[PDB]
């Protein structure tokens, strides 16, 4: 019989990505899985625009219910696409309202390693990329001459109910943006928790990467992450050999990192940042490596009755340059390792939560890995790994099935 | 006789670069160069706060006077510094005061070339940096939980004096970051034909780099830069053989353009991005070619006037770790390129805005750098280049000043 696939949310994309996943869906998983059990939902920025993003409601709502999601790429809309598209207004990140919506911790980002299979970074890099705050949750104008003033009231302690200004600056631009946000560190406590205790576990050095000597208001994600360190992990690490006696955790400045991510091909390091460094050096991250084929992604939140909540995606968007070659008649490679091992965690973590065909699932989503490692070392991947030789989308996806069984 | 220096602003900073600088000051110019029309300032952390940054006020008044500034790296002090160096506060960085206050339009950091010697980028690479904007000019609150208020009043056009919310939030942290920002769009227009200009005589294509889909408030920087390069440009980019007929210009999510970066190993091409984006994405860039030794910096402002400010600088910091590394008595190699190639910027600026010494001064810029392309040539250069054979800092300092006359 088919294995019984336990309740998942299945959050559709578009583009060359979506393709990719449908064909994954109809030739490697359903011939073997009965995915009824699946809440899929319609992420094309298209339906949300029809559905005034109910639909990402939806996906929000049946995250909580369910606590185990897969979620492919999507597409945030350009202006240009709110035109091609047809679409009544500008939308924004589908990713940003889901990580806020199931109070995200860390999205963890760490590289694939596959033995026999030479990659950019010899031994696993971790990344922990804090999971919300920053300009994806900002308030803006676009706006000309005038007065910005921005006030805080706070609510406890001894000013409580007093207004003091934050900032105040006169706009001598004809055309100029204004931009508010906050970060929110309470949960970087957890995030320094998590994030040391995976770095200990796979015997990697830490790291810490902000911009706070000139972003000084970043100093608190350093210092809570330094006390973490310190009272909770660094006996640990020394214990475990990883760190010498008298070595402090360090600090990297956001731009050096970049630098340290081509420099440090032995691998063997974690870093963790803010929501944007994260976004920006996780891409850097993967194209050292190989490609955004060989990293995983996952988010950690938490439910309001405090069970986990779990999400799995790839690293990378909707690769749509391959879709524009696609859509032309011409070859595309796209490689589909970083989605399927968030399909693989989503599915495994959904058989866990809700016991339902365990053994049978983690046999088969292992399958789906061996096979695709297997191709990898026999030199039939796809092009970002193996050169113009690599097999092309649609030939990698046929030469999974046919091992599959 | 000595060449006669022109006038030209000099800024000292500290550690590893300011000791090399004083070594190559000693060693390299002093004796072939009077330096008595430089004016020096001592922009250490500890003598800005002495000076309450009055020498950073007069190092921009300066610039104003003479128009030719080289800068060396500086200490912005983090909150951990500001103990050890004995500060009454934690000072801000002097590049931001010195962009702005010179009515910074873009920083150009490209790729050096050296004829013979294998670097990463196959072509040039070139870089534009918006000199101004950005989270470098926020204003700023630690905070507990509260209620963040931002307004804006237009002075200009139908509701001119109404003041309208631009955001407004519930904090529920007890740490948080509260920021507000301004990006002026004004100069990108003179930002655009600067840089277009410069890829146009490079025979380079362009690319424009934001998270536009995102951070919705930075579509004019696209907006802006894509309008001059269709109004002023792409004529003359498919006449001179770079694009080709009907090919648009190119956008790039800043995230992805890392990854750009690690693979566009051919060069041949630049990216023009904000303030904080470009600080990432050149230190990436220097690191995928060799080191920041092999990138070179000036900045593009305007007096009130009209003429130019031209500021020249090292890509790179003050190189703490082998500062560290010196004070314990071990070796270190820094690559004084990058730096050097400032000074001879400045200098040469300098004579020639000033009418002191030019063709003497010309000859013996050019001397210096030749003199290290060919030590680099020789296999001679520091150990950022020619691995654990090259030179010390001290040696390749030494084996300049021998070949100089
Ligand atoms: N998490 C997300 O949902 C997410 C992330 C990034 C971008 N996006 C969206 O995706 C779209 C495209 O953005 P983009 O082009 O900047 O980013 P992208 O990650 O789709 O592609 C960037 C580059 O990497 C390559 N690439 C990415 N994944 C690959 C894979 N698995 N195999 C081989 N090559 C791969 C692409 O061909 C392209 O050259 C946009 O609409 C954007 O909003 C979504
Ligand atoms: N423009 C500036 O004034 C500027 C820029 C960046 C950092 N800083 C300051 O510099 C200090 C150090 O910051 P950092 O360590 O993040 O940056 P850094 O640029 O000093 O060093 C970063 C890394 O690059 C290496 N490196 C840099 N330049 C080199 C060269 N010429 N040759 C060989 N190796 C080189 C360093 O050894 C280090 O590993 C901080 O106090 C910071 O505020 C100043």
């Amino acid at each position: 019989s088919k294995i019984t696939a336990a309740p998942m949310v299945y959050v559709r994309g578009e583009e060359m990505t979506a393709y990719v996943m449908d064909l994954i869906r109809s030739r490697w998983i359903e011939p073997r899985v009965d995915v009824g059990g699946w809440e899929t939902f319609d992420l094309r920025a298209k339906n949300r625009d029809d559905t005034e993003d109910r639909v990402l409601r939806d996906v929000i709502e049946a995250g909580k219910r369910i606590k185990a999601i897969f979620k492919e790429p999507t597409v945030t809309p350009t202006a240009d696409q709110v035109k091609r598209l047809g679409l009544r207004k500008s939308w924004g990140s589908p990713n940003g309202a889901m990580r806020r919506g199931w109070n995200g911790i860390t999205i963890s980002r760490d590289t694939i390693h596959i033995d026999g299979v030479e990659l950019g970074y010899k031994k696993p890099v971790l990344f922990e990329r804090h999971a919300v705050g920053g300009e994806y949750s900002a308030g803006y104008k676009n706006v000309g001459k005038g007065k910005l003033t921005t006030t805080f009231t706070p609510s406890e302690g001894p000013d409580a109910g007093k207004t003091v200004v934050v900032d105040e600056r006169e706009i001598v631009d004809e055309e100029a943006a204004v931009v508010t946000y906050h970060n929110p560190y309470d949960n970087v406590h957890d995030l320094a928790r998590f994030f040391f205790g995976r770095c200990l576990e796979a015997k990697v050095t830490p790291y810490v990467v902000t911009k706070k000597t000139v972003f000084k208001w970043q100093e608190p994600f350093w210092q809570i992450m330094r006390t973490v360190f310190d009272e909770e992990f660094k006996a640990q690490f020394v214990a475990a050999g990883v760190m010498k006696e008298g070595e402090e955790l360090v600090h990297l400045l956001s731009d050096a990192a970049t630098m340290k991510l081509v420099q440090w091909r032995q691998g063997g390091f974690g870093m963790a940042a803010h929501n944007y460094d994260g976004d920006v050096l996780t891409d850097e991250l993967a194209q050292v490596h190989k490609s955004p084929g060989f990293i995983t992604s996952n988010l950690v939140g938490v439910h309001e009755d405090g069970t986990l909540i779990k999400e799995f995606e790839a690293s990378h968007g909707t690769v749509a340059d391959m879709d524009e070659a696609r859509l032309r008649g011409e070859e595309t490679s796209l490689n589909p390792l970083g989605m399927v091992e968030g399909l693989i965690g989503a599915m495994n973590h959904a058989a866990d939560v809700h016991n339902i065909d365990r053994d049978r699932t983690h046999a088969f989503t292992t399958k789906m890995r061996t096979v695709i490692h297997q191709l990898f070392r026999e030199g039939k991947g796809t092009r970002d790994l193996c050169g113009p030789s690599g097999l092309t989308t649609e030939q990698f996806i046929d030469a999974v099935a046919e091992r599959l069984d």
